């Protein structure tokens, strides 16, 4: 069957790519998203933004792959939420194929409201972040 | 502000800000979005797609105002709805406040899903635009 069991070791697609997950992924910006999920708990996020910085992202992401486990196919899913929005082609590596969208998680989970509000906001960062490149694209160090 | 009665009377609002939404808006970007609002037909994506470029992009705008007057109270909550997503400073020129978030209107009529989507493929056409931006903050013409 394709994944539909619910165990720790649903995490074995993911594990063997976390060489580079941990040093290309940030939870500093999906740890709040993974709380929509309901698959991480107040205590993890605290735990690994103990940096709120990007210093040891290296220890981050390895030690929150053994947090979201703790919920088994859950925190899997979860992680490729938060994966598939924050880092596209790291979802595309670790599967070997295209974005499937399972986004089904964070809807049963937070509400397609929820997912919305998620969603919306980050499209009114995104306009912030079009502005902000312009920015320092037309006065630069050159 | 807003209403809820549908006529042409129901526009007096945008109508007084017409001539700037006609010359800052482009029908491109809000015309698949008023397709799940469900008041813009696809004979009128046409119509203002009929000039690919920005050439006359100020009648554009100006002849979709009457296309959406013809369902009157739809078509303004519609425009409204577009422009509180795509254009922000726009929609709080027109009302004179904070964006309201009446995004109930593309709820009704495409479902919680449809929006979901819309906005999870506008995040898309947004790390297209940010990237496209840090592309030239990494390298210019100098
Ligand atoms: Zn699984
Ligand atoms: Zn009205």
């Amino acid at each position: 069957g394709s994944d539909y069991e619910n165990d720790d070791e649903c995490w074995s697609v993911l594990e063997g790519f976390r060489v580079t997950l941990t040093s290309v992924i940030d939870p500093s910006r999906i740890t709040p998203y993974l709380r929509q999920c309901k698959v991480l708990n107040p205590d993890d996020e605290e735990q690994v933004l103990s940096d709120p910085n990007l210093v040891i992202r290296k220890r981050k992401v390895g030690v929150l792959l053994d947090i979201l486990q703790r919920t088994g196919h859950k925190g899997y899913v979860a992680f490729l939420e938060s994966l598939e929005l924050y880092y596209p082609q790291l979802y595309k590596k670790v599967t070997g194929k295209e974005p499937a969208r399972v986004f089904s998680m964070i809807i049963d989970a937070s509400g397609e409201s929820g997912l919305t509000q998620l969603l919306m906001t980050e499209v009114m960062k995104l306009q912030k972040k079009v502005q902000d490149l312009t920015a320092l694209l037309s006065s630069k160090d050159d």
